[PDB]
């Protein structure tokens, strides 16, 4: 299948060079798997999710997003339009307040109930785990990730914005889950991305545009916006039987485009996500 003037994040990680605008893809684009997103809550009446999102639990009093935040994640996730698996499910965890922020002990409280979770869904490709956020480096924080991943959930979690060592980081510093890096356009490293050698991968993050709140849209850069993308490249190829939850990074790093991303800096992996698609 090809998508005609997609998104630019979207065509970069069906291309092995910068500058196109078709996003090709398998047409099973992830059906039978399931993304869970982490974040400020998703807006699951947008006409972009045909009805494969819900929210499955709330930290605050409400479970809808009001931020917006994650509501775009979802669509760069699995959206109609926006979207890197168009068929996957979505299932939303709202441990982000309405200013987009949280503390860590519901952050870890919200990893731990997706582990248990996935175990009374029906989701036989696989299940992801998706998480935009981040803060400085806590030892908890990257323990309760690395029991998400080892539970059997392929977790994809953001470098960091600081454009800094990710290693001081927590979401981004636990070896063992997907740490996400953000590129541009023109292929470089975006500004704000973090790097260093806990790095997995990059994906596009600058200027994605996605699903907003009120069932609109919106273009926005950082980080976080490049973990969907390889959240969702993960439900896709698991979906096509390429890689299983364990390995699906590996995978992912192993299949990447090498080497055409610049302003790396040494220690830094150089490696973009890319499906291999071939009509
Ligand atoms: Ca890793
Ligand atoms: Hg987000
Ligand atoms: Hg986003």
């Amino acid at each position: 299948a090809a998508q005609t003037n997609a998104p630019w994040g979207l065509a970069r990680i069906s291309s092995t060079s910068p500058g196109t605008s078709t996003y090709y893809y398998d047409e099973s684009a992830g059906q039978g798997s399931c993304v869970y997103v982490i974040d400020t809550g998703i807006e699951a009446s947008h006409p972009e999710f045909e009805g494969r999102a819900q929210m499955v639990k709330t930290y605050y009093y409400s479970s809808r997003d009001g931020n917006g935040h994650g509501t775009h994640c979802a669509g760069t996730v699995g959206s109609r339009t926006y979207g890197v698996v168009k068929k996957t499910q979505l299932f939303g965890v709202k441990v982000l307040d309405d200013n987009g922020s949280g503390q860590y002990s519901t952050i870890i409280a919200g990893m731990d109930f997706v582990a248990s979770d996935k175990n009374n869904r029906n989701c036989p490709k696989g299940v992801v785990a998706s998480l935009s956020l981040g803060g400085g480096y806590s030892s908890s924080v990257n323990s309760a990730a690395a029991r998400l991943q080892s539970s059997g959930v392929m977790v994809a979690v953001a470098a960091g914005n600081n454009n800094a060592d990710a290693r001081n980081y927590s979401p981004a510093s636990e070896p063992s889950v997907c740490t996400v890096g953000a590129s541009d356009r023109y292929d470089r490293r975006s500004s704000f991305s973090n790097y260093g050698s806990v790095l997995d991968i990059f994906g596009p993050g600058t200027s994605i545009l996605s699903t907003w709140i009120g069932g609109s849209t919106r273009s926005i850069s950082g980080t976080s916006m490049a973990t969907p993308h390889v959240a969702g490249l993960a439900a896709y190829l698991m979906t096509l039987g390429k890689t299983t939850a364990a390995s699906a990074c590996r995978y992912i790093a192993d299949t990447a485009n090498k080497g055409d991303l610049s302003n790396i800096p040494f220690g830094t992996v150089n490696l973009l996500a890319y499906n291999n698609y071939q009509a």
